[PDB]
């Protein structure tokens, strides 16, 4: 059922923050359940989270908009 | 009952960010047709508000994802 890899973004000026993306994602991933979602990757500085067909209908998506949101970025799945 | 508080579900855009009664409507229209149907989900004209029914936790419920999903499609920041 979740077959597909996402990063999601927390965007400013609009390009990636990675110091806010990284802690949005960290926060994300402790105020979500534990399925292998919302793991910052430095190789390519993605907030890596795994889905379906359409990334926004994870549960995790509308804590990584809160918390991104929160902290005046611009949230893309 | 067990969803007793009303919500003001908005999707906000601009600098300063406010609500876009358009896509707000939409949104609150999309949501409604894809949840189950508790009284929440309507747009009303008066007050310009797509009322949310629920308890002490609305942001932690399905029908607030949905809504978030679509609105930040549109590239709205949702509440
Ligand atoms: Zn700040
Ligand atoms: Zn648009």
């Amino acid at each position: 059922h979740m077959a597909v890899v996402y990063a999601a973004r927390c965007k400013f000026g609009l390009v990636q923050n990675n110091r806010i993306t990284r802690a949005v994602c960290d926060l994300t991933n402790e105020h979500t359940t534990k399925d292998g979602s919302w793991h910052y990757v430095e190789v390519d500085n993605e907030c890596k989270y795994l889905a379906g067909d359409n990334p926004r209908d994870q549960p995790g998506w509308a804590v990584f908009v809160k918390y991104c949101t929160y902290y005046k970025g611009v949230p893309d799945a």
